[PDB]
């Protein structure tokens, strides 16, 4: 156990073989639903306290619930005796993601009253994935009208786009938010037997194109279809993030560019036992930009298989955080980056967005 | 007297018998009653004062005017020439319960414009075993309308769930909030003569399925029945306080749990002298989660005639809070958590909900 | 004479003979009057500066410009080349006293939207009074008709009730704001020649009743109509305002208490040369609760013609206040108390209630 | 003398030379200069230079009419900036119009309209800011609005039975009629009229009980409902309203003059320093509203006494610590409210009476 | 040759960069600034944000100059480097929606002047939209702004031919010449998009601001004019005469030569023997950068303008190493940013090809 280290990484890695989790990630469980009216999944309505009280930045905080989300799916994989929780949990992100606290920056900025009709695939993508990943761990209907009316909307977008994929913000196109969506199309099919999926190949040729440095194994920042413009700057988070969501879909193509990846960022230091991303080309500095390439690559590692990556992220991420368990829910007393205990705790249990596609019904 | 206790355990379990409450009892109905404007019984006006200057969360107004309601009640069966005092602060109790400023977060959350309507028996649960209290101290027919409105709104809910009983927010079942509307409908029958406390046996079977560990004497924190699931977690505070109140409805099933509690959660330290309570399993730290777990087992230690862990947790709760008598008056300069003095005050006086039942009229 | 001290009591007890304020008293009425915009007598607007200087709460402002008002009638009876600026000073208070700022309390509590109409006898007790003041200072009739309508509504409301007098906050009855309305009727038949003040017998047997300790010669804080209650604590700020204003209606009243409230709640100190006064029974504490015991007991004193007692309690009070006299105005660096400067302006000049009912006019 | 700017005989100097000193410049500069937060930017309803300064929105008012008659003066001074001072004072006109500085009248309750009756403090600056605009400019911009508020201030002293116009309802101040009396002469020399013909009732109404004559003094305010005059003697509201009417009565201010000085002035620092006492009955210096000293600077100017406005402004503009920095004046510690714009009129005031005889552009 | 301490590169590589095709290091770590993070970089997106502008405390009022001095500097960008082309375009289509959004024009609303801020005067506000609205169009050929632009360019024009005076004011009353410039360079602009002659007015323009409006013998313009009282604020300004003459550069080149000599006598000070200058904002003072405090900062893109590298080293000597520049992640950060409007004036003086090169600007 290396020092400030919670649990071991064979302990996390064996979590779904013991079909149990490890008693930090039980402990984030609690921190997630324990304490009345300040916990994050305490109940449905809009409120956000668990938000305020870490002082997530609004924007940022669709992401808090996803992320969430996604690691509650891999929850109800490890331990069938928690997929019910998982459940409950992952009812309570969906009605809070469409909470106007989390979508009305679209309305604030002045692209629309409705956060679903045309782009913002950011919110949408991720809103899709977990009306999917609910369905699939419950096999609760709850909200299958709402998930095949959004689903049919990505499609017809895809669909009338001459580029491959949807903008977030109008003539702006992300990669990593893209993942998302397709991912979400992936679910559906396993709910329903559609072909909505099939749209995933022209979007994998697409993204090879002028949005990668195929030498470096990274994608550039973004695309503006308007302009025709790819900024010029290839970013660590960005690419993390799209393989790990990748490899769900087509994992030959993730595992083509991960070792490329992994030259390009990843800063091996202290004799091998610890590891940091660096955001982008032409700097040494770790963690620039949004600061989540150490965090993002951590998820990536865990998607991949990669034990002594993973390894050595968390011992770079978790000991200066400053963990404590606390009559037996978990606190970082300094979490290094925004999404900290949410990445931390999708990188702890993550089963693959593979095994999460395949989940056996309850 | 021990350092900072202010009066014998002997003293407070012999105030019924000697028809007198402590004087430090007295001096808590001081701070409740005395200074003008911003003593918290000071008018039946939506001004909360008080419960600023003591910086109360919103969320928690509604529990501390319903602890201190419950307290005045005993004061009432306690000193007959207390009884109209403890009767006009309970008139005053009510009204402020009423504001929106107490009951406003069911609105702000988006659960509805109507706290009574439906669910929400965190809140209506309180209120109408306010309104019965209240009715039973003074013989005051001033609420008798929205007292049967209420009580018939409870009992249909109850009749219509699948699940024996009401949730709070939607999907949220807690086995205290429960506690509290079912001791309601015992002193509605009381006052009327009906059988609402008839559905009483089907609730006890029930929360002895999944929500009980029968051999811990623990119950889960709560149950979703949307889901079905039920949270892993063990909770001291919710079992305190839902042992105290069913030991008024049916006095076997709490003896049986008691001694199993205080096994599973209560630490004596101190050689003997002191006590603590762990809020969950798995931990050593005391009074973690909402911190009352220490609180609501000296009310329940109060309630089952255990003058000893009575003795233990007020030598724990008391002498850290520094209480001090100031021109006849009582304030603690450190209070150790939520509802200090109100939950205090209650354990001080509290005659057993039983006892309350069988109030002799006025 | 004594130190820190501005004037001797004697000097104070003399003004009216020698038909002149001493200089401490003028630089309290340059202080109310000279600064532009930001002295308390400069304007008839709604304008609150004055008050927001010295930080009153809202709900004391009333008070405030009551005392000021009363003061300012003293003034007129003791040096009438001063009576034209008393009578536009009191034309000013009235003005001020109908600001929404002042009576706003009763709306925001959700008592109603009118102030007079109802109740709040607080509140309408003092206009009534300042109403009949300004006239017999003036002979002014520019308020009449108000007057004559408030009168009335307070006559009505009396006859209504089954017990003698009119409450504040509904069910909240007091037997000081009793006594400023009562001695509002008697100013009224004063300037009309009518009989509204036979009311007062009836209202001086029901005060006597369960509202006093006779012994002590103490009022108990309140009673509450509705469930009988009378709050069991007995107050010397109560009690030295209601004697102090009884005294100008029924001399004998006040002659019989007077000598057992100082028993009761007076403590002489520092070798006869001091005096402060306990709030409440069973406490050593002086001027607890609203902290006005001592300063509403120097006002009883100067109304009984004390002069022993007036020394002992403005040793008591003047000196730690720190007065310093700048430019010919008056202010108290450390005031002890609300209504600092208007308690001891009202006590260094006032006449007896009696003596301003018999006011001559100009 | 040690952090002054420049001589009292400069100061008096500037009419004669056409030329104001480098100090003067330098607060037009201030008051001019930068984008946005001057003063003087622009006509529009902003209100950043008072926002920077602290001045409490009810005496803004004061701030922009203090200003304008300083910038009439200038004007006079030097004819190279009369176009520069005609365009500051349609600005100050502009602004004094906006809600900001009118709107106390509303928030008070008093009305709606701070024209139609009574606010004599606020619409007797604004008629005499209407005159001296169209003196310096020879603009008829604001000649509709000045015969309107001019026969509304006419028809409101006729119909009152003591001579002037109430504050607020009640509330008579001699300071704030002298103001409106004097924008009367201003509209009798433009347009060959004789509104002034009232100013003789007025100055005959405040030597009654308004006065102190033996002590050259104003008494605070009148109260015409009640009869009350306040017991205070005012040396900020004598120096002000001699200051004015010397302009109207020269013989009036000459004859109180000297027994002003003798009640209120101290002269200290072995005659080289002067401070003002607000009331009688103290040793104290700036008491009240705390501008003795500053509008006794301006009656000093006004009465040609060079001695006493050497003194005066050797006490008020030293501790202030002014310092010119790119050619534009600030005050790091401002003794008063007022500070800069009263310290700016008395450095350049040519007298009420020179104002009055303005020669044509 | 040799770069001076806290510089981050010499006055000859940024005179060289388009010759070389390539912006240097720091203004590709700048242009990182301006569009790397997400949500707070100033050219995220075309929505009504300005997280950028709330995080380096920009003033509502400056928003306006600070997006049109981006955009100006952007189309240098594209004339630079023709792979950051397609890039400059996308971050002056941001620039052109973000100029539109009322937190940058409310101004003239809250002010009391008016709800539309184009129907009249304001011409800070619209000469800067008008001349964006141009360089967006010559740097992308994309006409998604050409109604708007035609609609701006003949209010502009009408305006002009309305008014008794040469331009428009900006307040009611308020006429500034460096405002006016901008607004006549944008009908130059329209002019080479459209082939037509709203740049005629230019000469009547050029001959009234060269009467009362500037000392002749200083080089200096007066800081403003005011039509209706006839009154000219009697103090020269270094910044007002900057920016004017770096602008009427573009359109009357001979104009701004005859006078960039005795501005730079008037205004400049050379000091530390000849490495480092700042300019006076005044005339009457010693005192660098009052006022606004922008006389520096514009005189390093007039020094850019009039192809002037001593004065430009100068200045820049000057500017950036008090302002302590850093490169993190390969992204620019100024710890002290020494006046309002610094990354912007500082990156366009870096880029800056001069305004007649880009009235010229091939097609893509
Ligand atoms: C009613 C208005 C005045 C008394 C004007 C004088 C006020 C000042 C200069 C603070």
């Amino acid at each position: 156990l290396p020092p400030g280290r919670l649990a071991t990484t064979e302990d996390y890695f064996a979590q779904q073989a013991k079909q149990a989790v490890t008693p930090d990630v039980m402990a984030q469980l609690a921190y997630m639903n324990y304490i009345d009216f300040i916990s994050p999944f305490y109940s449905r309505g809009c409120s956000f306290e668990a938000w305020e009280l870490k002082h997530t930045p609004q924007r940022v905080i669709k992401y808090s619930i996803a992320f969430y989300a996604y690691g509650l799916a891999s929850v109800a994989l490890i331990d069938p005796k928690l997929r019910a929780l998982a459940g409950h949990d992952l009812d309570i992100a969906v009605s809070k993601m469409k909470c106007k606290r989390v979508w009305g920056d679209w309305e604030e900025d002045g692209f629309g009253t409705d956060p679903i009709e045309k782009e913002n695939i950011m919110y949408k993508g991720h809103l899709n994935l977990m009306y999917g990943l609910y369905q699939l761990v419950t096999g609760s209907r709850r909200y299958e009208a709402e998930h095949a009316h959004l689903t049919r909307i990505i499609h017809d977008e895809i669909a009338a786009n001459p580029f491959a994929g949807i903008v977030c913000e109008p003539d702006n196109y992300f990669v990593q938010c893209n993942s998302v969506a397709y991912l979400s199309l992936w679910v559906y099919d396993r709910l329903h037997g559609t072909d909505y999926r099939a749209a995933t190949r022209a979007w994998l040729d697409f993204i090879q194109k002028d949005l990668i440095d195929p030498e470096r194994g990274a994608f550039y920042l973004s695309y503006h279809p308007e302009s025709g413009a790819v900024k010029p700057w290839i970013s660590a988070y960005t690419t993390a993030w799209t393989l790990a969501m990748v490899h769900g879909m087509d994992p030959a193509f993730s595992e083509r560019y991960y070792p490329r990846f992994k030259q390009t960022f990843v800063e091996v230091y202290d004799e091998g036992r610890k590891a940091r991303v660096r955001e982008t080309a032409g700097t040494d500095d770790a963690d620039g930009g949004v600061g989540l390439a150490s965090a993002f690559t951590l998820l990536l590692a865990r998607e991949m298989g990669d034990q002594q990556l993973f390894d050595q992220l968390l011992n770079h991420l978790e000991p200066p955080a400053k963990p404590s368990i606390v009559s037996a829910s978990l606190r970082y007393e300094h979490p290094g980056s925004l999404l900290f205990d949410e990445l931390l705790f999708l990188a702890k249990v993550h089963a693959g967005f593979g095994a999460l596609l395949r989940m056996p019904p309850p």
